[PDB]
């Protein structure tokens, strides 16, 4: 098997090289990838030394291209074995007893969303209605257990909050975000998943978020669909390589597909309710929705044998991918085990594709998403309300603190999967998209090559609202992007040329004039990225520039408590009204880049720092590889 021999592999082997070196602290004793290799760091982890499903399917992904370019499968299995074994709960963490005790009729207990934190906690409606769990009894089945396999999204990998002890570096399964659309991540309070009343106060920390009228100990799951996703990806790029090298990887590929198949979750309305007669309680697939939403979870008793499971009502298009979908659907490596399984996939990857479609804007970058339910309590819609198979446009979905569709990186991770989708199905509903998507993106990256460097979008401004949703793209004219800020985001950069070298590639077989320059365009900006990135880029731990973090001044952001609410965080830190995102973790300070952030905050400065971020480290390496890979010039 004659491998490629060109520059971008080679940066691929160094970039590789630099993040499994142990001198670069990218991982844990337990060969867990960190969020970051710096510890201070705030963004959607409050802690660079947390990690999230993210990092360990970009582990995965890393490790594939690797095995693409070398024959060693050997790291790929090594990142789902530590994936399995801490970052997807096992007997301990999900009792069996508890999940065995689930009822699909009454999946779970209906609580309204807010719009501000300080109306938290929010109180249980046991009359309200909830729809019917459709996937439950099929997936039991299947798998001999009510057992869920999904990654949970948050893992404190060295027990930095102490939820663990006050003596244990193992792994903890933590959660932050519980307050709704105005909760950012310098307003949460983290909780262990399992709360067992050992921490925080009278209850534990259950009654800041659910108001009942009594509380038992109880372990609870978020998952990050997009992640699972991106490990289902990344698994059929091994497995492309395995077939190649001749390899067996079979029972990993089995794992990718069980994950998947339990990602059908992300499929449902929040408590199962009809899609666009949201009122209403669903009786079983009326209530899909048939995208990647921001979360399904899933909790129970510990003390006692009961449990729930909850999808969402609200999707982002930056969740999706089409990728993933089709991998799941249209390939028969991947068919998962339960018989209506590659269905729901394939409906689910023509409904992916009409929706990147629909939120596509005028200039091409695609706006937000939709939800099931307006306001998150499944307040009626404004007339006039622009909907996808009934569900309402959301400029920013789930958070407005700052707008989930802010960030320009949603657009590269994002698109990168319908580019990679495109090139290999050739799907002809994909064209258009990506050729007006990479256009604009196009004319938004800043290149200096004189100085070898660039810039490229970094927050994004929305305006308007896209046409309902009728079955073809109408230009949706009074739908805007407008590029606020450009910054050097190296990761989201790295994903972008990742992008654009499958589109491009996708193209390469076109005879049209036209795609001829759409092809030239994107393989020469992808190129220049990777060129500049290792030319002007590099430092000792990977590939890397400084930021200015003026956010961080919210690290005296005040937290809500109830008034007469007191409890304390493991380290003793008191946590009641007047608390703020700094004071509930004093740890910080303790912390080696303390004294420049103090400092800055003092003198009202912006905080610079230098990132290596795992996620991005890996996408940028991902990117050489790629382009190593498709363009053998
Ligand atoms: O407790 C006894 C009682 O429980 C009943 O059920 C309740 C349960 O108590 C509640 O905890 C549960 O609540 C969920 C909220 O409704 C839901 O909004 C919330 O959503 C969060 C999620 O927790 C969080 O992880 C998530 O994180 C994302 C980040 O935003 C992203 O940046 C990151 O990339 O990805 C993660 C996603 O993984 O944000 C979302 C949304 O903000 O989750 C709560 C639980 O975790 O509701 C249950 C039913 O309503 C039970 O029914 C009774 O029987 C029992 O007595
Ligand atoms: O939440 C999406 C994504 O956010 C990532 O952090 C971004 C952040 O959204 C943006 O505001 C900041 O300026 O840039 C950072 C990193 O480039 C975070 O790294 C991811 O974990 C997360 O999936
Ligand atoms: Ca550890
Ligand atoms: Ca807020």
């Amino acid at each position: 098997p004659v491998v490629p021999n060109n520059e971008y592999v080679q940066h691929f082997k160094d970039m590789y090289a630099k993040i499994h070196n142990a001198n670069n602290g990218y991982f844990s004793d337990e060969g867990i990838p960190y969020h970051a290799v710096e510890t201070l760091m705030v963004e959607a982890p409050d802690y660079g030394h947390e990690t999230t499903s993210e990092a360990f399917s970009y582990y995965m992904w890393l490790e594939a291209m690797n095995a693409k370019l070398t024959g060693d499968f050997s790291g790929f299995k090594k990142a789902w074995d530590v994936t399995e074994k801490y970052i997807i709960p096992g007997e301990t963490d999900q009792p069996s007893a508890s999940m065995s005790n689930y009822d699909p009729n009454k999946p779970a207990t209906y609580a309204a969303e807010h719009p501000d934190p300080s109306m938290y906690p929010s109180q249980l409606q046991f009359g309200a209605a909830v729809g019917k769990d459709p996937l439950y009894n099929e997936l039991k089945s299947t798998y001999g257990t009510s057992q869920v396999y999904g990654m949970h999204w948050l893992l404190d990998v060295d027990n930095w909050y102490g939820f663990g002890g006050a003596t244990s570096t193992s792994p903890v399964y933590i959660n932050t975000f519980q307050r709704g659309v105005q909760e950012s991540c310098w307003e949460t309070v983290p909780q262990p998943c399992k709360d067992e009343m050992k921490y925080g106060g009278r209850n534990g920390f259950l009654d800041l978020f659910t108001g009942d009228s009594q509380y038992a100990t109880q372990f609870k799951y978020t998952n990050a669909p997009d992640a699972d996703a991106r490990a289902v990806q990344a698994t059929y790029y091994a497995q492309l390589a395995a077939k190649e090298w001749g390899v067996d990887i079979s029972s990993y590929v089995a794992k990718s597909t069980k994950m998947g198949d339990f990602l059908r979750y992300s499929f449902f309305d929040k408590y199962f309710r009809k899609v666009g007669n949201s009122t209403q309680a669903g009786t079983g697939y009326d209530s899909a929705q048939y995208l990647l939403n921001w979360y399904y979870a899933w909790g129970g008793g510990i003390s006692s044998n009961w449990s729930w499971r909850i999808g969402s009502s609200h999707n982002h298009f930056g969740y999706q991918n089409p990728m993933a979908a089709w991998i799941l659907s249209n390939t028969s490596d991947f068919k998962p085990k339960s018989p209506n399984a590659a269905t729901d996939w394939n409906n689910s990857l023509k409904r992916q594709i009409e929706f990147y479609q629909w939120l596509q804007s005028a200039e091409g970058g695609i706006a937000g998403g939709a939800s099931n339910s307006n306001g998150g309590s499944y307040q009626a819609w404004p007339a006039g309300t622009r909907t996808f198979y009934g569900m309402g446009y959301t400029p920013h979905p789930v958070y407005e603190d700052p707008g989930s569709n802010e960030w320009f990186g949603m657009q590269a991770w994002s698109m990168q999967r319908v580019a990679e989708y495109y090139y290999s199905s050739k799907d002809p509903a994909a064209k258009s998209l990506l050729d007006k998507w990479a256009k604009w993106a196009c004319a938004n990256v800043q290149f200096d090559d004189a100085a070898k460097k660039f810039k490229i979008p970094a927050k994004l401004v929305w305006t308007g609202q896209p046409d309902t949703w009728t079955g073809s793209y109408t230009g949706n004219s009074n739908l805007h992007v407008k590029v606020e800020a450009y910054g050097e985001d190296l990761g989201v950069a790295g994903s972008l040329s990742n992008a654009l070298s499958y589109y491009a590639k996708a193209l390469e077989s076109s005879t049209d004039a036209a795609d001829k320059v759409a092809y030239n365009t994107a393989k020469e900006t992808s190129r220049k990225i990777l060129d500049y990135l290792w030319a002007s880029y590099q430092d000792d731990k990977g590939i890397a520039v400084t930021e200015t973090r003026n956010d961080f001044k919210r690290f005296n952001q005040s937290v809500y408590i109830p008034s007469g609410w007191t409890g304390k965080m493991p380290n003793g830190d008191v946590i009641q009204s007047g608390a703020t995102f700094l004071s509930i973790r004093s740890k910080y300070k303790q912390d080696p880049s303390w004294p420049n952030v103090e400092a800055a905050l003092a003198n009202g400065t912006g905080v610079d720092m230098t990132y290596h971020r795992f996620w991005g480290q890996s996408d940028i390496a991902i990117a050489f590889g790629t382009y190593g890979t498709l363009f053998t010039d």
